[PDB]
């Protein structure tokens, strides 16, 4: 497949010379003030849509639960069982349906919405991630999907979902942020403040959308998308706990996920919430958790690589009786587990099911509440889980997860993976006490570790990851066991495989810059990985020719060049290169005034030229005859070249018969004069660095002369083909 | 004055081409793997440092305080009263001097370090900022300076010291971490682990040291500052924890400065920290704080400039006589303050001065306590001060400590104005509680939104603040009340004065780049700041013209260029000129195949050279004969290019007299053939981005024939230049 990428980089002309010297100071800081205005609008808009969300989900899960606990009852009375079996597969059956539907309108909503996410904040622009269609399908999706317990999360689509409001909202409201830059930074903003709604860390948030999108530090901007999270998750709050309480005013819990308190149970002798001598359990339990990452993502993948070769090439009944199955199974392995394995135990959030009087069922407890309910079991709650319970809990949640990711439904990743941690950790916590005295330290303390361990694992972030579960803790004193554990629960991970996201980006095919390269291939330099194939573009041009060369060729920017060694279209190009020309002597008399070889021609780099300026110049009467000067010229202003800009007519759409040939175009005023160039000695590290963090696209090489030697784009720097160019080099020599 | 920039852009050349294809993979593996433990190491020495200072400054106070307080009640009975004071007086003079005397050994000792921080991390080399000397004066100033009784804290040189540790710790320890890329990255970890010991957030710090070097996003090394913070917190916790305490695993308390706990102090009804109420009053607050913030500089400003022209032109006798006479101001202020008008109220860390039984004197325990006690009392006791010594107490310490800023003892700023806005906070608490009810709220959260709010106005910090603040609290809900102040504190002040950092640091006449430039800075051009006057070397020159230049010049880098339009020197020279050319023709074959006028001359430009380089090769016999070719050359290696890195000899200081005139010196290799480069019909925006984010310096910018046009320097981009220019520009037209 191909993409088109973000046009971050800003392109000046006469027009926008013209609206700058228009500009003033006063403009400039109404402008600030409506961006102000937007970044909160934003915030807001994305808490209100993670309300939206929870009250649903809450109520649903509430109504079904209650509609089956009193059918179990009677029906375990008389011994039937049968009833209440048959409503819980009706009720997640409707619901996987009604998901699966949704998700078969828009395909884009599928899985978890990171993986979607890191490419338009790396620019690549994924056909369908910013229109409000996807929005909609995905938010309805979620509630349905997790409502018919398939085993997912409600915190991974938060982030597409902001970054959808955030891509959406200002478009609606000189034209305002029309720019891609406008663009890519209210998606950030949207990003980070889905992330503080989701998990109510905001600098967490803001962190994530720093890195992700890694480009030069703009420092009033961050503090701007800090300001958007402080305001996304705090008008969250303000109606969960207006709901849910009765105070209105009051503040009592963050966002969608909270582990709640830690703190020593009881006032005893000798408790900490840790000590020294707990780092070589929490380096321990770090590596497990890293061995079991490497192999969900093995078993993941194998499972992706499958489905993408057989049932993806199906008619659209199939890949729908796939997510019907999945629920089948899931509920009656759920049903049954609960009936049966699960120890009584003696004694409103504890379910007592299919068990006698004054006891419960753990594994009912675990199963059938909310996956936040049973986090906070888990955590904060001693003796009330037997080993066994917990071993087999966590073996059936794991494979179950694992078998479902992946699917049509709007799955989540980071509840159903954070949840199979706290019960490891649990689990090793249980052991440790009988064989040693553990009375020294808090026992919430493994959980939590367990979790950190697990995430680690599976999805192998850093930075980002570790202020998110710090702040959610609430907690600064659990800085060190934590961190020690995300970093080499990822270093023993990364012998085996890449992260969760890498491996559902790297199977679509798209084509991702990392972060940094090898010394190895620092050692290679730039004219090895240019294309010295061009297609260029003269000055003053025929319109034949344009229509030609757009109709013909597939590149989306043209290098404005004029030959080194029509009669009025040769004169115009000499005037224009000898205009164009300043020499040092020239500037500083002005301050003190006050075959292959045709085929492959020098020429004097001019500038840069977009696909869309040409095609807007063709649709307009944007010419004018050989026998006129080029002075006279429609000369359109900004707002006339913004009113096409979004979405772009291709050259095929055009009709073109209105078009006369043999008519010149200059396209001199509306290109781009001044692009970051870079000299072919240069090595390798620079022009991963330019073309990274200053995020431009079609970096031009030229020589010493001024001859334009090559252009380089995001598939010249690849990971592959890096690798590939690196063994041809070694090959050569 | 003139100073040095660092040279972050990397240089590669020959002998790093030769080391790089030496380099394998197990050493880069390696390389990380050393990289790793002095990160390490750099974060336990700072931790250790802090807790040497801590140790003896409470050991001092502790001793100071209890052989004045016995004698204080032996001369209270009869009267005298004298004793007490001449002991006391005795005690800050003796403290003072020494203080004064060890500054005087080193004058940047002088102040807080953030001053001559941010010019570092901007690559300006104040020129003693690193040496060990300036270490050892600062840490030992500190605590004899705070002994004293100054009004002056402990949280601010710190990050000074962890930055002398960071750029001093790696060099005593294929050359290691020679460049001083590795130098400023280790300066910047070492500046983030001194922020943290001293305040005790770790993101904090971190986010502190990723702006004020504002570069390209490193991911990588950003995840290693972040260790060094944690490892750096983590080790001041655990001795101060052991020794206060008795347990020595236990982590009690983290760094220098602890605000606490913040909790209702009893089960109440209707009882939060904050509700959404209270948002005016923070507002308010705020900007009653930006007020006294922006009159605060005012003073300290105008103070600053009459010691710079009255004070400094003295001998060394005088400079050492002002801090005493301030000690001895401050210590008659605040006896004479504790003796009358301290209102004694019925009642270990109270003190209890001239004060009947069963009572205690307010005023004396606010004074004599150290920050830390009194901080702590201010936040979290109710009804312990009357309102009359809240302000008497705020107008004193306000002036002292406006007077007392800026003389030669090394002083803090954090500490003396955090501790002004508590006592305003608490102020406006006690005159609220009257008028309406407060129950339904917290009583310190006025005290922390006052201190938040007078830093706000003081040191106008954003992003870095708020976080320290938030993670210092140990509370994140307190997330929206602290930012919402932090930023209209700001917007309130900014109308009157900088920044006090911002002061202090424009009167140095230290040119620094402002995070962005506005709109109208962006209507200029390239060509109007760019410098027409150029000093350039040829490749294969004479050594006699080297030599020539060097001392006649000042420039540190030249131009390696070549004229456009010795008879050895000539024909060398142009096959230079025919063999650097690449035309894109011969690349694909190679794939394939697998007055004025004379002062102003056209020149192609081919590299950059840097003095130090030019004088290493002076130094060594780095030359060949006429009738010898160029073939022949010593041809230096890296480790000995890198043996005279520390220490770079002067020009003016070699004798010169071994070497031979009219001797052909090449240049070509070791010149850096790829700077980056720009036209000069770009805009200054671009170029401000680059010049900032890239680190670089000395950015050619060359034209579209190839010809060199001009230099752009740091002198060139800084805002008084830029405004001229842009006034100039408006007068033309
Ligand atoms: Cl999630
Ligand atoms: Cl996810
Ligand atoms: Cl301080
Ligand atoms: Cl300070």
């Amino acid at each position: 497949k191909d993409y088109e990428s973000l046009d971050y980089d800003r392109c000046i002309n006469d027009p926008y010379l013209e609206v700058l010297e228009t500009m003033d100071n006063k403009k400039g800081r109404r402008y600030e003030a409506v961006k102000w205005m937007v970044v909160f609008a934003i915030g807001v808009c994305t808490g209100l849509v993670g309300l939206f969300v929870d009250f649903f989900v809450r109520l649903f899960t509430q109504l079904k639960f209650g509609v089956v606990q009193t059918s179990v009852e009677e029906c375990s009375q008389k011994g039937c069982l049968a009833l209440s079996l048959l409503e819980l597969l009706g009720f997640n059956l409707t619901f996987v349906f009604l998901a699966s539907l949704l998700v078969l309108i828009e395909p884009v909503a599928a899985g978890s919405g990171i993986p979607e996410v890191k490419c338009y904040l790396n620019g690549v622009k994924v056909p369908g991630i910013v229109r409000l269609r996807t929005l909609l399908c995905k938010v309805l999706g979620v509630l349905f999907s997790v409502a018919g317990g398939l085993f997912v999360e409600k915190e991974g689509p938060m982030i597409h979902s902001g970054s959808v409001v955030g891509a959406g909202l200002p478009q609606f409201q000189f034209p305002y942020f029309r720019s891609d830059r406008d663009k890519r930074d209210f998606v950030s903003a949207g990003a980070a403040a889905g992330v503080a709604a989701a998990f109510g860390a905001p600098i967490g948030g803001t962190l994530f959308s720093l890195e992700e999108g890694s480009s030069f530090w703009n420092q009033g901007l961050t503090w701007k998308v800090l300001f958007c999270s402080m305001s996304a998750t705090f008008t969250l709050n303000f109606f969960r706990s207006g709901i849910q309480f009765g105070s209105w005013g009051s503040f009592q819990l963050p966002g969608l996920l909270n582990f709640g308190e830690f703190k020593c149970s009881d006032s005893d002798k000798k408790c900490h919430l840790w000590t020294a001598m707990d780092l070589g359990f929490f380096v321990v339990m770090g590596v497990i958790g890293g061995l079991l990452g490497a192999t969900f993502n093995c078993l993941n993948k194998r499972l992706a690589k499958y489905r993408m070769r057989n049932v993806h090439p199906k008619p659209k009944l199939v890949r729908v009786l796939e997510s019907l199955l999945v629920s089948l199974v899931t509920t009656v392995v759920v049903f049954v587990a609960s009936m049966v394995l699960g120890e009584c135990r003696q004694m409103s959030s504890i379910k007592t099911f299919f068990c006698p009087n004054d006891t419960y069922n753990d594994m009912a407890t675990l199963f059938f509440n909310p996956q936040e309910s049973a986090i906070l079991q888990l955590f904060h709650q001693d003796g009330t889980f037997s080993p066994v319970t917990l071993a087999l809990f966590f073996v059936l949640y794991f494979l179950l997860a694992c078998w479902t990711y992946g699917i049509s439904v709007p799955s989540g990743l980071f509840v159903p993976s954070l949840l199979c941690g706290a019960a490891f950790g649990r689990l090793v916590a249980n052991v440790l006490k009988s064989y040693i005295g553990l009375g020294h330290i808090y026992s919430g303390t493994f959980a939590l570790i367990g979790a950190a361990a697990f995430l680690g694992g599976v999805v192998r972030m850093t930075i980002s990851l570790t202020v998110i579960l710090i702040e959610s803790t609430n907690e600064i004193t659990y800085g060190l066991p934590i961190m020690v554990t995300l970093m080499v629960a990822k270093w023993t991970g990364d012998f085996f495989n890449k992260g969760i996201y890498d491996i559902h980006v790297g199977l679509r095919g798209v084509p991702l810059l990392e972060w940094e390269t090898e010394v190895e291939m620092d050692k290679l330099r730039a004219s090895d990985i240019m294309e010295p194939n061009l297609t260029y573009v003269y000055p003053h041009t025929r319109i034949q020719s344009l229509v030609s060369i757009l109709r013909t060729t597939v590149h989306h920017a043209f290098p404005v060049v004029t030959e080194n060694r029509g009669n009025q279209l040769i004169s115009n190009n000499i005037k224009f290169k000898k205009s164009s020309i300043l020499t040092r002597a020239g500037e500083q008399r002005k301050r003190s005034q006050s075959t292959m070889e045709e085929r492959f021609r020098p020429l004097t780099f001019h500038g840069l030229i977009l696909r869309s300026q040409l095609v807007t110049l063709l649709v307009r009467g944007v010419c004018y005859s050989e026998s006129q000067s080029s002075a006279s010229q429609p000369r359109l202003s900004y707002a006339e070249m913004a009113e096409d800009y979004p979405r772009y007519p291709d050259i095929h759409d055009l009709d073109l018969t209105l078009l006369n040939p043999r008519m010149i175009v200059d396209v001199t005023p509306y290109m781009n004069p001044s692009p970051f160039t870079v000299s072919p000695n240069t090595h390798v590290s620079q022009v991963f660095n330019l073309f990274r963090t200053m995020g431009l696209r079609h970096l031009p090489v030229v020589n010493a002369v001024g001859e334009i030697v090559g252009i380089i784009t995001r598939h010249n720097l690849t990971y592959e083909f890096l690798q590939a160019r690196l063994r041809q080099h070694y090959q050569t020599i």
